[PDB]
DNA sequence: CGATAACTCGTATAA
DNA sequence: TGTATGCTATACGAAGTTATC
DNA sequence: GGATAACTTCGTATAGCATACATTATACGAAGTTATC
DNA sequence: CGATAACTCGTATAA
DNA sequence: TGTATGCTATACGAAGTTATC
DNA sequence: GGATAACTTCGTATAGCATACATTATACGAAGTTATC
């Protein structure tokens, strides 16, 4: 009755979230309704007893703990934004989730992260791709240069556009990073390419002709002939950028298994992780690293370098003296 | 209600349990919320969720900073919760519109600013430039800048330092005792220590000013056109003046600031804080160590205060270039 | 009641959301309680304050330790609150008698016992004394004592290690991965690294027993009279066995466990932890580094893991005599 | 015991409860009771004088009382103690507690601020560091007076073991053993906690052992292993052992006071605390001495049974060893 | 075979 | 096993005691 | 009888810790259980 | 007696 | 000014698309 | 004409990360104030 109004307002300001959240909200509501109408359950308002059976179902489907959490999570957001009791506030639900988390991690489940794209990998890739002339092997080598030199997220590298680019009297470029994705942007408001990586990006800037219009997105599509098609309305999808990583990896280690494992070949974050791991080996303080990446937590970074010989622990040092 | 008017009378009676700055803003936001509330014919208390949303949006329209708007929504909340009534933010209507506004304005290209850094670089310069002066005004300001930079203490905190709060370590280094800060209010205090270099800068300001006359005198005070420091133990230099010492010292090495009307065009009160914060990060100081220096309890803030190097920058750039 | 029967039911339902030992101990206590309850003609649920008190007083009577008594009171409380009823400890009479019984036992003489240390010194010995042996189990045990001291992991944790949870650093050090410990259950888990010397003791037992023929094999498995391994992926080595290894290795050097009935008369499950905790203390390791090594997140547990140097002790004595 | 829970004011089960509390009275430290009773007396008297019902306490009155204590110029830690004891009374008797109401909570917060802004700061014991022990020694080691020998052995042990005066008064002959090294080792049974974070035995250096051994063979406390290590010494300089009466901790504090009087003279005329050594003086000084000799925080804390770093840090805060990161950067 | 090396329970107590 | 904060020590001036000058 | 060193007892004022809460592990002697010898 | 150096207050925004 | 947990964004196989080959 | 190269577009499965909550402080131009030159 009243909830209906809440829902209308919930929608009136749908702008209060990312299209990416709404994707999952809907994506899960779907899965919920689906499961309900097949078991005879009112998908809304959801009854704790039902949700439980549901969550317990996703576990049987093989989904990871993090996913079951997103499902339960979106289910909540839906109910909270309607003056309604969220299923997590029910003693049955929170009780099974604790059951599941333990059951799964205990069963051996485990969280993974991107495959590192370290320095050694930038040099190898710079070698075979360096002397190429193709209007693509150029673009790609410059995207990789930026990925590892600014640890920027792919979605950020996409939005970059010539205007943003400028230069330092040192003879190195400086990508202005306007339009952040946070009020208090933990990373800089300016990322600066090295010397080499500057040259490499320039090469692409000429051969592409994106230079013309400044509102043009630095990176763009490149058809089967070898001609870039600059634009200022559409940006090179994140999916494409991921591919650029995927491809380069394949060009050196063949194809992925028949297996279904994730992170078998480089991906969007592969730069960041590698970047992190290198600064570590170098001796950069955690505060310097955390910022160079725009990280706020400190565990996430320790996660990427948890297997270096430098972070082995005090007991080891003690035993070898 | 009976309890409502009782919860409020309780708060007003002991209004001194809150910062005077909290009162100043509670009142400012109120009159502002009342004004609009009248010239729109709406009840200003208890606030109706749908009316607050309108007001918040009216503020977005006015072109006010995300934060400034949260501050408004913030007092409104405190007023209701301290009353015992549910708060505006307890309604999806206000709850969501607030996010929408934070979301919109950020994309429209808006981000929070921070004081223009005052780093070691700048200190060494401003020092060797006034280092030799024999004017009371100069001698003072050089110490103010030394403490400001060395301790990372906020201007408010500095304004309160009294000669009796100063002691020394066995090696000669000075020690200032601080009781109340922005986030701490205990009788244990905290002891911020000076370097041998800065400790001397204060000593010179102490004698030339004659403030050790009464252990209760504040460390910093006024100095009139005649060049004579006027110590006091009941009137402290205003934080407006310390901000002045900063602006002026910057207008001295860079002269006249822009006509932009923008904020942070010249050194302000927080400048040494953010400046030092940088210098340390840049020097490899650990997270914990950078925290005791600034009085921060979690990496969260410390990290915020960093926007770091640019020119040739450092870190990655400094890594690629073999 | 009606709901209580439910809440208790749901509780039993996902009874897997809790620790195995938690349930084991719940029942055991309810048996001890019910028992005394019947023999004294008192209801057993809801447990009425006075009864719970006469009972706790009964346990103090029966000569039980403080820690043991709290466990009973604690289980009794879990049952009550988990089922929706007020806790017997919520009653001025029960919350007090508990404090009293502790106060009295401590004030008398009673103290908490700790595991008998197994420091680096003890490791070296046990090593140069088994290091050469070619026995299939003499090789396993030394690889266990290695990991225990080196990682400070708890026996139940060491018992769940699978070959697939092992990896290596470029420097060539093993780097076991733990997923569930007493203090945390997550897919993130933590990675404990072994030294070069100790990584070696493991690289051996791995071959000599070929547990490495199925990634899902538990690194440690039983050995039979004949000295032949016995890999598995459905059966972990009992923690009771691990406790055994310690005693055994203690016997091997200090003869037989004197007949005194008391506990901690010879190395046990936790000896590696306390031992390592101590050795790190002496070596001068920092708090954040020791907490990291033992999976502790607070200063007040690490300190808790110490009651240091005996005889000529250290610190103060070293200071004065120096 | 208590003031006088009224014939008609204390009504119902608040009588049941209060009765249960005195039944398990042994649930709290004797000192805790001391303070509960003192506060109640203090509040009770304030109530009479100001015509207020003392129990249950009305919030508005508790508040007038707190503003009263502040006006009497007491420290915030003390005012907190008074509200605390009051809360315990009320809670442990079934009634809702003051400080559970806006009036008291707000006033309390206000008092705290106003007082810190007035410059009120927490004081700690005057340190008794090594250089102090060495001076006291160089003087008192030549005295044959039974009292002086006792005192020097006292000081020696306080500084060496970092034990609290309540613990030193409990050491009894049979708690002393010998180390193959040839130095004493004091076992500390009857600790303070279930889990004794300070250890189970303290070792005295060789020199302090010599100091203690001289007190033993001149006091004759060996006569009965059950005798307390320390005891009285009268007008005539003759020890008086006992296995039933230990020296009051007041007396121990008296040794520190006196020893300070001997070297530095009569105490200043103000009324400030900590103007001469007290019972915690060795603990503090020792923490400092160790800090200067480069000891790990963990090792220090254990040497003194500390469990919360904040405290030892409070003791070594002014050592140049702890000036900070900004001082290092500024001093190239 | 029967004797043995080598390994599920229940209560008590520490993390 | 973490740990804020409610319980638990010490401070110390002054009054009460007991064996000695 | 007093006066007095050297305490003990008191009561209020402050400093300094240590535990309750809700589980989760370990300790260890005794039976129970397999595959060797 | 000006003219001048050197210092409350209200809205806006960072911590 | 701090932080558990609730938004946000990457991962990727697969299906549409649209200019070359 | 039909077969790609190189991408968009999806929807689901996971990783990463950053913010509401409730104050408390700084920014800074204008107007006001007081010894001094
Ligand atoms: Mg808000
Ligand atoms: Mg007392
Ligand atoms: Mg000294
Ligand atoms: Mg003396
Ligand atoms: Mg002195
Ligand atoms: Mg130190
Ligand atoms: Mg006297």
């Amino acid at each position: 009755d009243e909830v209906r109004k809440n829902l209308m307002d919930m929608f009136r300001d749908r702008q209060a979230f990312s299209e990416h959240t709404w994707k999952m909200l809907l994506s899960v509501c779907r899965s919920w309704a689906a499961w309900c109408k097949l078991n005879n359950r009112k998908w809304f308002p959801a009854e704790p007893e039902d949700v439980r059976d549901y969550l317990l179902y996703l576990q049987a489907r093989g989904l990871a703990v993090k996913t079951i959490q997103q499902h339960l999570g979106q289910l909540n957001m839906l109910h909270r934004r309607s003056g309604l009791p969220r299923p997590s506030d029910s003693n049955a639900v929170s009780l099974v989730m604790r059951r599941i988390r333990k059951e799964n991690v205990d069963a051996g489940e485990r969280a993974k992260q991107a495959l590192a794209f370290e320095r050694t990998d930038f040099d190898q890739v710079r070698s075979l791709m360096e002397n190429s002339d193709r209007c693509q092997d150029i673009r790609n080598l410059a995207f990789l240069g930026i990925a590892y030199n600014t640890l920027l997220r792919i979605a950020e590298i996409a939005r970059i556009r010539v205007k943003d680019i400028s230069r330092t009297d040192g003879g190195r470029m400086l990508i202005h990073i306007g339009r952040t994705k946070t009020l208090v942007s933990t990373a800089g408001v300016e990322k600066a390419l090295s010397l080499g990586v500057t040259k490499l990006v320039e090469r692409w800037i000429s051969v592409s002709g994106v230079a013309d219009d400044p509102n043009n997105y630095l990176f763009c599509r490149v058809r089967k002939n070898g001609v870039a098609a600059p634009s200022a309305t559409s940006q090179l999808s994140t999916r494409a950028l991921e591919g650029i990583f995927e491809a380069t990896h394949r060009l050196i280690y063949g194809a992925k298994d028949d297996s279904g494992q994730r992170y078998l070949a480089w991906s969007g974050h592969s730069a960041r992780v590698g970047a992190a791991r290198d600064m570590a080996r170098a001796g950069v303080s955690i505060p310097e690293i955390m910022q160079a990446g725009g990280w706020t937590n400190v565990n996430i970074v320790m996660n990427y370098i948890r297997n270096l010989d430098s972070e082995t622990g005090a007991m080891v040092r003690l035993l070898e003296d």
